[PDB]
């Protein structure tokens, strides 16, 4: 129910650690993790693993903003109540996302 509880949400890990996670050959396209950046004071990121037509493996990254007012957003068209909606709708459909969120990152 918090975030903390989410198999999915990472919390304090570097950028560098996420990639670390997602780069394995293992994991499916659309892998994926909710971490705290590290760029944006009290927003998170979203770090998903693709296959690029021209750079093979590799890990996108994406902002999501915090509201003081509630909600969370990558763009503030798509607004959602809490990261665990934001997580389930970023799953059903890319919607502007490099893939769909297919896969909890599998964990160390």
């Amino acid at each position: 129910d918090s975030i903390q509880a989410e198999e999915w949400y990472f919390g304090k890990i570097t950028r560098r650690e996420s990639e670390r996670l997602l780069l394995n050959a293992e994991n499916p396209r659309g892998t994926f993790l909710v971490r705290e950046s590290e760029t944006v004071k009290g927003a998170y990121a979203l770090s998903v693993s693709d296959f690029d037509n021209a750079k093979g493996l590799n890990v996108k990254h994406y902002l999501i903003r915090k509201l003081d007012s509630g909600g969370f957003y990558i763009t503030s068209r798509t607004q959602f109540n809490s990261l665990q909606q934001l997580v389930a709708y970023y799953s059903k459909h890319a919607d502007g996302l490099c893939h769909r969120l297919t896969t909890v990152c599998p964990t160390s």
